[PDB]
């Protein structure tokens, strides 16, 4: 995973969304705009 630091995030947010959908919905979308 991991992509220089930035989808790290966007790795859980693909799969461990299903337990999150907020708590993590708040990095991939706007610290690189998906």
């Amino acid at each position: 995973g991991s992509y220089d630091a930035y989808r790290t995030d966007c790795e859980e947010l693909s799969g461990a969304r299903t337990f999150r959908l907020a708590p993590a919905q708040w990095s991939c979308r706007e610290t690189f705009q998906a």
